[PDB]
């Protein structure tokens, strides 16, 4: 029942309490671990509102106070009337920084309390929409000292009247298939590149093409706004050592963040609350860039620098893949846009795996997305036993908006 | 029931229904996943069940399941586990067996081969020495002079749990290491205290970065002895870089065979606790494991050194860069010297060719994904894609602990 996990390189042996507190399911039984896979009322309302509030008390020093009964009466007078309650600004802050320190996944929650929420529950158009997320965009590129920040759309009512954000993230490069048969520009963007011109977006049609953000207020048809492209910071990757690097013609954008998502909080819905911090390197340069599916630029860096690429075993995509890494950490840095690098991040992380079992009794962590996708053993979570568990305030998957909306 | 694995490369959709067939528990429930947990005498009341499974998936897998055949089996299995306790594998149930706890081991990237196994029957051994005759002829006949063949070794089951059979060493062949006054070690960290039992034994330590250890073998419950492998018996190669020329002077090398000698092996509730098997290295093994862990020979900053590169600093990736060069040098070693070895790369299309046709025939694969996943340049397999289910099939191999911490001695 208590839990402990432990660290093979350092032998830390870590003792996990806060699963007991684990509401949701994981996918697994005690038959088949589920850990690789990608997706495994008013009744309803009270106790995941209790739950919450209960927390959010305990956190201020106030469990079982008057404030505390007080609160938690207002809400159940609030749902037994309205059928749902609305947070106070407080609650809001404490519930979006919590589910960011949830977030098993994430490797970046050492810096959980540092969030800036921005409240757009006052919201009420995609124009709306628009202003606020041109504002979270400003506010969080900071001209490249990056800034973490939320920002929350309104909560969920009958889910015929959803605020969505419908870009998966909101700065995102276009995709278009060719008659060729190949791909320009991102391939997992082919879908959506589509979208937005089978609504009316002009395609530059190049390799590197900022999306228009599509826009989702109150349940309505979506609409088209380009971001100003004063506020979208993009940098250029060079090489330090290889002259030639910079002829391949690759850039990514500054901002990671992520837009398609669903904050639960104390049973409420944010269906729209697109989440921004700084990118780790090996996301653009490992994936972004050298995914089969994704720009897949492997070959061509492997040419330029000459490799053997008649066999597998002389590690020529090996060889590449860490050149273009380098780049494009030489690339944010020399430009002064925030980044870190895997090595800097998973050490990070595993001292924040420390805080959190000696301050708060665990720290939910799911090895397979926390491992790099490159030199995984050379980064210390690799040898870090960790524990996969769901706790709430979080972050949930959500279907894809156009397989869905009623139009 | 039916579950779904879809790879996110190729959108290669794959259902499994074998899953149905396991029995023994992950680890996992539905609260928490425990699938990056590294770990996670009996009665005649339990083993004529665990008889009877094993026996109906051999008899089906020779298409003689409600044989006479099959039947007459069962019965006399029946009757020698409430006479004696226990029974006895017939040759073709062993070899089965063995082929099997291979084919289900789900932390194992190289099971297309699994089919392909030596089978040493040793269950005829009772002295520490005959287990050393044994084992010589395993790795003779496993190294093949660099032509590596798959092979195993099975010594006799557990009877009581007070007479095992135990090769104290955690693989065959590896390297010694030895704590110095200091506070450093020389050769391999991962073995002092293996090491430090050895010398207590009576081995006399050459004290080099490259020891072979000896064997220390366990027959019958008794006290276990020392034996020196022949050296000529040992495959070894020089590591050296086929651009740098500085590398060879680093003084490193390995050896050829990989042989994992600590785990049990279950066959139809029989346990071996001694069941050596071999194979063939792949170089990440060595390359990043063996050399580059900070708490093995941890050889990163001397490579990074010699290379010159900026080291100031992580972002520079001097330690992604020293770890693909040490890397090239261990696979151009092996290849070189004639040495069986697979790359990564190769390695692990292979596992998603095996794993595909392992659903199509056998309903499903179980696999681990924290293991199968190479320890670099993981997201350029396509492992990396593979969703995959785990779950635990017998026969199978297990952990079972240390036998210095359970052995009675006796003098
Ligand atoms: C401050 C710098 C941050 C770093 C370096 C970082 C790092 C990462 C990385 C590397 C991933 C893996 C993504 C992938 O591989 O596709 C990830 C996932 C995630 N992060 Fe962060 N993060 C940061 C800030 C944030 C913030 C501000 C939030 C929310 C407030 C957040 C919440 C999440 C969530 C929910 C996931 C998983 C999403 C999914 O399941 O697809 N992170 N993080
Ligand atoms: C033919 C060449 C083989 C290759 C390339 C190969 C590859 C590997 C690798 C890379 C590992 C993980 C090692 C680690 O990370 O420490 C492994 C684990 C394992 N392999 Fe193989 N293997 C081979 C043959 C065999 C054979 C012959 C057997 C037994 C019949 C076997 C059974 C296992 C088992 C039981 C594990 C898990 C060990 C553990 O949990 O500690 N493999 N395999
Ligand atoms: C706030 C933040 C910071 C950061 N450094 N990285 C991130 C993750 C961002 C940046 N790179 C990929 C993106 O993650 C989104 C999740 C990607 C997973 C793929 C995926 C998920 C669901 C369905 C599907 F088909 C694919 C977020
Ligand atoms: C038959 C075979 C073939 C092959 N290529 N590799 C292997 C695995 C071999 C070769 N390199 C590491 C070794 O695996 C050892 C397995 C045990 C895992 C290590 C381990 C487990 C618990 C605690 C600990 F400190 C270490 C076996
Ligand atoms: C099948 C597997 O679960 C899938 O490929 C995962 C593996 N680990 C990952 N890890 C991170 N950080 N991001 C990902 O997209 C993935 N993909
Ligand atoms: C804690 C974690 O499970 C442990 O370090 C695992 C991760 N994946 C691994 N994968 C392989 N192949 N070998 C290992 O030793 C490990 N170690
Ligand atoms: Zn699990």
């Amino acid at each position: 029942r208590f839990l402990k996990v432990k660290n093979w390189e350092t032998d830390v042996v870590l003792t996990d309490t806060l699963h007991l507190k684990s509401t949701l399911e994981t996918g697994c039984t005690e038959h088949i671990c589920m850990g690789s896979i990608m997706l495994p009322t008013k009744d309803q309302l009270f106790p995941l509102a209790k739950e919450f509030l209960d927390q959010y008390y305990s956190s201020i020093k106030r469990f079982g106070s008057k404030a505390h009964m007080d609160r938690l009466e207002e809400v159940n007078k609030e749902i037994e009337s309205t059928s749902t309650y609305q947070l106070k600004d407080t609650e809001l802050i404490y519930g979006a920084k919590h589910a960011w320190r949830n977030a098993s996944r994430c490797v970046g929650r050492i810096q959980w309390s540092k969030l800036q929420v921005f409240d757009a529950r006052d919201c009420t158009t995609a124009h709306g929409m628009f202003n606020y997320i041109c504002n979270h965009v400003k506010y969080a590129t900071n001209k490249g000292n990056l800034r973490s920040a939320i920002t929350i759309f309104p909560q969920r009512t009958d889910g015929k009247h959803d605020f969505r954000v419908w870009n998966s993230q909101l700065i995102r490069y276009a995709g278009y298939k060719q008659p060729d048969g190949s791909t320009l520009g991102d391939p997992a963007n082919v879908q959506f590149t589509e979208i937005c011109i089978q609504q009316g977006w002009k395609a530059p049609r190049g390799r590197f093409d900022v999306l228009p953000l599509l826009l989702q207020a109150n349940g309505n048809d979506p609409e088209l706004f380009q971001i100003p492209p004063e506020l979208v910071l993009e940098v250029p990757i060079r090489h330090p050592k290889f002259d030639w690097f910079k002829d391949l013609g690759l850039k990514w954008y500054g901002l990671p963040a992520v837009s398609n998502m669903l904050l639960e909080i104390g049973g409420l819905e944010f269906s729209a609350c697109p989440f921004s911090g700084w990118y780790m390197g090996t996301e653009i340069g490992v994936r972004d860039y050298c995914d089969n599916s994704r720009y897949n630029i492997l070959e061509e860096v492997a040419k330029k620098m000459d490799l053997d690429m008649r066999k597998t075993s002389s590690l020529w995509k090996d060889q590449a893949l860490v050149e273009i890494n380098i780049a494009v950490l030489y690339s944010f840095q020399s430009d002064k846009v925030t980044i870190v690098d895997h090595h800097s991040a998973t050490e990070s992380f595993i001292k924040h795996m420390e805080n959190e079992y000696r301050c708060r009794g665990g720290c939910p962590a799911d090895w397979v997305w926390i491992v790099p996708p490159m030199s995984g053993s050379i980064t210390p979570v690799f040898h870090q036993e960790m524990l996969n568990y769901r706790l709430t305030p979080s972050f949930e998957y959500q279907p894809d908006p156009w397989n869905t909306h009623v139009w």
